[PDB]
């Protein structure tokens, strides 16, 4: 695989010496497609060593790179200099063979050689070469760096991708609407894909070494609205088709934009301008590889239009319809009919469900079918039961899944990716060519170095990593529920589950900040693009909902911690925000300005029909300063676990507050009679419980700060007792000092820990009760009242006393 | 309180305007300490907008700064002329009055004049006046940059602080091996802590408003090792003591390095010698206003501190209460003072915490009567029992004021004296600490955690006060719960979800501050790193490096392969504890801080760092864990058993296939699937063993499976699943996830969406004589991917991701 090495090295190829690139020599004789691709290697080169290569006249230099296409004797002199077989290219599809070859021919003493078995091949060998020597794919895309290298030196030996496993390899610009369509606006300043985004498009599938493009067709007509538009593709070599409802090479929008002309899109009332629209298709796109939508949507019709079709291919061709390529897509009703008269020729194109299942693969006399058959996956979709056109939701795991799936039941003449804006599908695009390319390469073992490879690619190996390792658990936790879906009952808040993913997409965040802080500079816009944006984006609204869930839970409490929430809703809403502008705005120099403007949070429908991103509800306790005290409680699970400032019930002694110390313990905050200087006589606080009926015991753990006897040399003293009950008084600080019985027995483990937890073993007065109050009662100053643990069975011992029990006021 | 602001206004003084500073009057009369203090106000306006101010010969300019200190015939002169009563100064501890006068003297038209009652309060005038103009009393000690500004005015009106409460206010640098030892070491180029360090601590001190220092003194005896530095305290105006067992003005270490001469620390046996090492100590500190430390049974101790005054006064040749003294009740001596132990009068009292921020003893009403007046050390690092906490802060700021607050109310005022170790990373405790003695009754409960907000502001800018603040506070009470020398794989409960939960917080709060961090501009960075992101990142990293070694000790005892995962986590948190450490020392600040981070806290199996290095907390590996499949046992608890479907009993594949866990595939674990999908599944099956409570006789299984289609067969995809020694249900998961009107949008789109089909089985549960039972899983048709199961039997919540996996092991 790897051929390209940045030292300097004997019997390696000098591609660039001390910074100095050796020349390109294309024979002029080469596809105009050859021709772009050495022309964007020398520019790869320029980017990598600082200094372009010249691109030779003749055969005339010590050591150069050689590129061309099998079929030449100008290539084979150069295949027989040396020793490469016609077998190995000879009717090959998709091929390269790059080799270092010395002498190759007369004016050469060393070259190195690339030989494609057509002209992709040749393209696929340039840019494998373009892509080793540190250009990525993504270097414009995603703004991935092209490190700087003085040496690139060649191993020797011989490299191939072999042939391609899968014919045709291709992406479906869709949903493009607003994102794509207003960055092509805001970057080219056309309202529709030009030639100039094609040539990018284009420039992208062919080093991910794809080959099959379906344009935006929502409101652009990729033949139509630059006539360059085909003339680009075609001679770069990406082969252009369109979507499934798209027959016969015309776009969806030349018929719409003339829908009063045109008149009705049935077949039975207005054929003779229909076949003359599917006419012009097939004249204009003659010429070219492109491929031929067939059928139509308005059963023995459906077979008349396809006969139809292919008369009319006939006609324009005036060859055998079987000579141009065509597809039929299985996309609906007509898969239902298939379940009809397909010719043999033509590609049946299967649907995966518009969330990466496919619906129907071919069985064994399917499989037969001599014109192949078709996949055409979703990584992006608007439709049932919600678009998902926001973030990447798509688990590695699960294209790998499907895809493997796919190619092991024949499925292999073609493959398209509906990939939205194409940002941010960047991976998943990636992913999706490389099992196109060789499907069998690919295994549950190893399945991760392909994210691995993709992101040593992208920030380098020292980061390829980590940054697989965060790339495929966003794209694992996005794969639970896209954006659009998620919302403040998509997971259950009783269980901690909630916390739980909002809490881990968190830590994901943290770790993806601290990557992106490692970082070399110049990676720091690709990886936000790729890794940093998408987790903070999601990570976030996990918050967000989850504080709304939160907010909600508590407000019903009338818990005015729900205000604390309340706030974090509006946090993470504004933070949504912040996060988009900066993407649009300020990454790359907001080079993918209004890339990121899909709307994700107010859906309630399936579409996006509201106006705007908008505020999830939330409640607000007016009055929080008020909202105190009248806090009941619930026994679940064996245990009472209650945050002192939780009381139902408090009463001062005189001269002196219950003061609620915010944050003070290891848990929500302390309850303390202040000030500290006033005798506690009469002071109390107490709890409202509901124990299951029966319960007849609990200890109560009490946990107070490790306050010690600074007052009075016994100690400090409180009470805590049902009310009905007696009360026991315990005091918690006598031992704690440096009496040798003492010090190291009880007195330095406690205070090193800041509490002091007692237990007393109370009876429950009446068991028929419904609630049970239990009263603490500070007898001495100083004390400070953090949490009490009711234990009825089901107490653990926690360091934090466990998660508080139910309680409303 | 704000004086200062930052743009031109009519009736207010022009101290910079257009970037020019006016220039700095101070009389010749002024003690030293004022000038000095003028000085480094001098450089703080240089570094506020770019240009020194003059430092006037004389009373002729038409805008300055005038500072002095009461009682000068200068200031007198100058307070009987608009129009400040001297009873605002006069008798006054360490106050000043800073207020805009108009013709303050002979040939100066107006000036901002600041007064103090003394010496240090006109210092603490000065320092008021650089602090307003932006610079932080940590502009040094933790890279707090300094906003430039071009305009600077002061506000009319008279400014003053007040007296402090506390009379003698200050900071014990202690358990300074290895980190301040060596840190001084590399900065100072000396082997002890000199008098330009010391410079740089009295500056630290006098600009927060303290008076007092105990100085280092493991391995340095301030006193002794430069002989400036006593010089420098005491021109600076910072009061220096010793701590509690270094009496009378000697440092423990000049007694230790003469131990051969010497010989014996004992009163009984080693008197003459002892008297005269004392001796020497009070004749080297007169002239200053340092604090004598008194005291070393009860008959022995009183006759020590009998002799002890005896001495002050041959040396003084005043009555020993002339001299100021400290005698430290802790341990026995306390019990003494209790028991009845006569204490002079004159004598400060000095109290002690636990080493842990809680008080003692505090004096009761009638106690407080002592005329010397009563002391609390505090501590915010402790080298001691149960164990050393020497690392970070581990004091929540709650914690210091409630007991502060305490401490003021029941009357202890003459001395407070906080142990700050190597002084960072105590940065904010100190600052509270020093804040409070100054006025304790300006804190309240309402209103304490403003100030740590205004710390922030000050140090990071307004704009990032309250989020800073928020983390400071938070990491402050996480730090709380259990210093990292403490924490380990046991100090939270793992079974319950606490250790997760603890962990995930901090991570949470690193993911806040790390935002934070790349939002400041880029100068207050390594402050910020210092104050804030850096204990996070060390303390968050610490959580998570335990709480894997305890999920690696778990899954390892199951015999889990799962165990390998968490090992790494454990080596790579050892290794970011170690990298973040390394960033403090020798890349933030430019290294300014080297060996300020380097104190051992991974591996403490006793109260000290006697262990040679942070060693990796020990981890267990399942060996060959490619093999440690199948073989899993769960116990149902809580009414449920959710159950990953990597975590199966036994599995037999069909021919020409291979029972295959895809890692990560799924809501949760993993998902297993029968592999190639290319081969018919017949006889394939997936069992797992589970133990119900044996009165269990019925359950709803839910099983999950990935959302795949009829892709080979119009009718569906079907497993049955059921128990050994019952029937077998069979499942046809996805016959309705098709286009058909009935189903499109009811169910299909729906579930495909969501990329999981859960379906339920009731099942009945057999008789078994074990207890056990088997729940086996047979895919009847190719591509079924098996992502997890739960056995529900009354306790099953709806969940998105199914339940938290229930408790296992295998083999
Ligand atoms: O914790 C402090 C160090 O262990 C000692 O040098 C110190 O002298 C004593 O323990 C103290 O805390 O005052």
């Amino acid at each position: 695989e790897q051929f390209v090495i940045f030292t300097p090295a004997g019997n390696h190829f000098p591609l660039v010496a001390n910074g100095v690139p050796c020349p390109i020599y294309i024979d002029s004789s080469e596809d105009k497609g050859v021709m772009i691709a050495a022309g964007n290697l020398q520019q790869d080169i320029l980017q990598v060593c600082g200094k372009k290569p010249e691109l030779l006249t003749s055969t005339s230099s010590k050591r150069c790179i050689i590129a061309g296409t099998y079929g030449t004797p100008f290539i084979k002199k150069l295949m027989s200099a040396g020793k490469i077989d016609k077998k190995e290219l000879d009717g090959k599809n998709e091929k390269y063979i790059l080799q270092v070859i010395a002498n190759p021919c007369e004016g050469i003493d060393e070259a190195v050689v690339i030989i494609g078995s057509d002209r992709r091949g040749t393209i696929y060998g340039i840019y494998e070469l373009s892509e080793q020597m540190g250009v990525s794919p993504w270097y414009w895309w995603a703004d991935v760096p092209v490190m700087k290298q003085a040496n690139v030196y060649i191993k020797p030996g011989q490299y191939s991708d072999g042939e391609p496993a899968v014919t045709y390899r291709g992406i479906f610009l869709n949903d493009e609407a607003p994102c794509l369509t207003r960055w092509v606006k805001h970057t080219y300043g056309t309202n529709y894909g030009d030639h100039r985004f094609y040539a990018r498009v284009c420039e992208l599938i062919l080093r991910l070494k794809g080959n099959f493009l379906w344009p935006a067709m929502w409101s652009w007509a990729f033949y139509a609205d630059d006539p360059q538009n085909s003339k680009t593709a075609s001679e770069m070599g990406v082969i252009i088709g369109t979507s499934h409802h798209e027959p016969m090479a015309r776009n969806h929008q030349e018929w719409s934009r003339k829908r009063k002309e045109y008149g009705a899109w049935d077949y039975t009332t207005n054929q003779k301008v229909i076949d003359q629209f599917f006419r012009e298709g097939i004249e204009r796109m003659q010429g070219t590889e492109d491929i031929v939508t067939i059928g139509m949507r308005g059963v023995k019709l459906l077979e008349n239009v396809v006969k139809n079709q292919r008369k009319i291919i006939e006609e324009v061709t005036k060859r055998p319809a079987k000579e141009t390529p065509q597809v039929w897509a299985l996309y609906k009703e007509v898969l239902d009919y298939y379940d009809m008269r397909v010719p043999d020729d033509v590609i049946m194109l299967l649907c995966d469900d518009n969330w990466g299942n496919v619906c129907r693969l071919p069985n064994a006399k399917e499989r037969k079918h001599p014109g192949g058959w078709g996949m055409y996956y979703h990584v992006d979709y608007v439709g049932a039961p919600r678009n998902s056109k926001w973030l990447n939701v798509t688990p590695i795991q699960n294209m790998w899944e499907q895809l493997q799936l796919t190619y092991d039941y024949g499925v292999e003449k073609l493959w398209i990716l509906n990939v939205g804006d194409l940002k941010p599908m960047e991976y998943p695009i990636t992913l999706f060519m490389d099992m196109a390319w060789n499907p069998k390469q690919f295994n549950v073992s190893n399945l991760l170095d392909h994210p691995r490879r993709f992101c040593a690619q992208q920030f380098g190996e020292d980061q390829a990593d980590e940054a697989m390792r965060i790339l495929n658990l966003y794209s694992k936790y996005n794969g639970r529920v896209t954006g659009e879906m998620l919302d403040r009952n998509t997971y259950n808040l009783e269980t901690g589950e909630w916390k739980q993913v909002s809490d881990e997409y968190l830590k994901l965040e943290a770790e993806a900040l601290r990557q992106y802080i490692s970082l070399k500079p110049e990676y720091k816009d690709a990886y936000k693009q790729l890794i940093l944006f998408p987790v903070q984006a999601m990570a976030n609204l996990y918050e967000m909902y989850y504080a709304q869930a939160m907010n909600h839970k508590l407000y019903k409490e009338n818990n005015p911690q729900a205000n604390e929430w309340a706030d974090k809703v509006e946090q993470a809403f504004a933070r949504d925000k912040a996060l988009s502008d900066d993407y649009n705005n300020i990454m790359s120099g907001g080079k993918w300005k209004n890339m990121m403007i899909q709307k994700h949070i107010g859906y309630t429908s399936w579409n996006d029909n509201f106006p705007a991103d908008t505020l999830p509800k939330i409640y607000r306790i007016e009055n929080p300063e008020k909202a105190v005290g009248g806090y009941v409680f619930t026994g679940q699970d064996g245990y009472i676990a209650i945050e002192a400032e939780h009381y139902y019930s408090a009463k001062a002694a005189p001269d002196t507050e219950w003061t609620v110390i915010p944050y003070m313990g290891r848990t929500l905050s302390g309850m303390a009679l202040m000030p500290y200087t006033q005798p506690t006589d009469g002071a109390s606080i107490s709890y409202k419980i509901k124990l299951p009926k029966g319960i007849d015991k609990v200890t109560v753990h009490v946990i107070v700060k490790s306050t010690l006897a600074f007052h009075d040399r016994k100690g400090h003293e409180y009470s805590i007792g049902f009310e009905g009950g007696k009360d026991q008084t315990i005091n918690f600080n006598h031992n704690l000092n440096e009496l040798p019985e003492n010090v190291y027995s009880i007195y330095y483990p406690t205070v090193a820990r800041r509490i002091v937890e007692k237990k007393a073993k109370l009876n429950v007065p009446n068991t028929s009760d419904g609630m049970q109050t239990i009263t603490f009662k500070p007898l001495d100053p100083g004390i400070v009242l953090e949490k009490l643990v009711v234990d009825y069975g089901g107490y653990k011992k926690s360091y934090l006393f466990m998660n508080e029990s139910k309680s409303k006021r």
